[PDB]
């Protein structure tokens, strides 16, 4: 079997966030209210006159809002997209998925996603308590998940829905959110915010390599119509993850009471790093077969 | 907020198997084939004439099979019974489950279960490789799970289906498998078999405490149709976890080639520790209400 997978499985205890920083809760021990929750430098409307026209506390509420929103989206992605793909592999629904090495690598990844959800949930709860955020609108469904559910809606056969769920999860795990990497490195914000994202990023880098190996091994064992289905779904999943939907920015801005929110939003890199998914496509021998224009690899990757 | 929940949440990093023994895979290192997989002492037919009349390799294969069978059932219970209950709580479907302290304790439990699944899956794979078992027959449906399906068939809408899943999960997590506790302490079997079960038991002791606190809080916020449904549900789950299913014994014997497997099973304590479940019952004030005869606490 895959030497990459063997390596990753053996390294998991030395690498995983759950092992090496289970005590993340205690990181709020000596809290400093004076330090921002989110970096202005990565806010797209940061230097817009209408955002600058606001009062300092209003800008701070937007930053806090964007931090909480980012954590909400991470949790929804894990729960709705990434973990269901991993679960399908463990359920043995694809030929070749009964392999002990695939099962070890993916179950380890499932333990990691559980802990990621734990860390991001803690981040929301601590922020909401300490910033005294009593109530906040529960709204927008992920653009990525909306696209998934629409693809699946009329699909007759379970075998094909399984492919779609696998591909959506694979793309999620190989296309790193710019906010994850940018937040991870940021020294201007709450240290627990850059720490949680640093931890998640370390695990996600491994998850991307795992997914590339597992997807190659399963595609190899698939029959032609399964292979055909995987190929069709790739560009559709890729486009869903390339899609910027700034409905969340609007809500945050309106929440903070910023005048001209619709104007600021209607007015608008933070592109994902698609490097991993490009490697995935290469390992499947699909280089020329996928109709997707891959963005350049970010400096931070 | 619950002082129990608080203490268990803050202790989790020191307690959790996932933190303490993430490198469980490496425990197979200097592997000694001479050490048994499973203790004859806790095998219910160990002293049966027809078992004793079988060859030494046949009896050692049964022990291997029962160890693998044990692990298979643990994984199935976690995946089909315990995790769904915990997920339901995190899904916020029940009033009062939005509580951050509840959410931390239960999410930590979910991390634990994913790692328990990992440990047990590893034990199966490493045993199957080292004992050279290339072939193993399909296992029967869990008795506990078959009974769950039955209740869910009888009880209709989404709203009742949530309550049943919750109770099934709660009973599973508060009634400790005799085999869990007896394997954990066994000094004669593969060190990593007693280690995995020692680790799982340490976590499960905490999970039982977590579940009693959570279910109590969720019971308080339920509407009258819901409480009625939960109360009617407790004894059925409890009976389900108390009923013995001999079908998995008949498989290990009929696989290892032991003649008269039917008579052995025909001729056939490993009773769960219901202590945690009894506490759950009193915490709900259903002491007089529940028609279930709790066995005396087992010695272990
Ligand atoms: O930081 C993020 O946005 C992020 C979201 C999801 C995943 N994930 O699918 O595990 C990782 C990072």
């Amino acid at each position: 079997g895959s030497a990459t997978l063997g390596r990753l499985v053996r390294a998991w205890p030395r690498r995983a966030a759950v092992v090496n920083k289970a005590d993340i809760l205690d990181e709020w021990a000596d809290y400093d209210t004076l330090v921002p929750d989110y970096p202005l430098e990565i806010v797209p409307f940061a230097e817009h006159p209408l955002f600058l026209a606001a009062e300092p506390h209003q800008r701070q509420r937007v930053l806090t809002g964007m931090w909480i929103g980012y954590n909400e989206r991470v949790i929804a992605t894990e729960q709705l997209i990434a973990e269901p793909a991993f679960d399908l592999v463990m359920h043995g629904v694809f030929p070749g998925s009964d392999d002990p090495l695939i099962r070890k690598s993916v179950q380890q990844a499932i333990v990691d996603e559980s802990f990621h959800t734990y860390m991001h949930m803690l981040a929301i709860d601590r922020t909401r308590e300490l910033r005294k955020i009593s109530e906040r609108p529960p709204q927008p469904e992920l653009v990525t998940y909306r696209r998934l559910r629409r693809v699946l809606a009329d699909m007759p056969e379970q075998w094909e829905r399984d492919i779609a769920v696998l591909v959506w999860g694979a793309v999620a795990e190989t296309c790193i959110n710019a906010l994850l990497a940018l937040l991870a490195r940021d020294a201007t914000i709450q240290p627990m915010h850059s720490l949680i994202t640093t931890l998640h990023l370390r695990d996600e880098t491994a998850h991307g390599s795992i997914v590339v190996e597992v997807v190659r091994e399963l595609y190899a064992r698939m029959n032609e119509q399964q292979r055909r289905a995987l190929v069709r779904c790739l560009p559709i999943a890729l486009e869903a993850f390339a899609e910027q939907d700034l409905s969340a920015l609007l809500l945050e801005l309106n929440a903070a009471g910023i005048r001209g929110a619709e104007e600021i939003v209607g007015d608008l890199r933070l592109v994902r790093d698609f490097s991993g998914a490009r490697k995935m496509v290469e390992q499947l021998g699909l280089d020329d077969a996928v109709d997707f224009d891959f963005p350049e690899r970010p400096d931070w990757s």
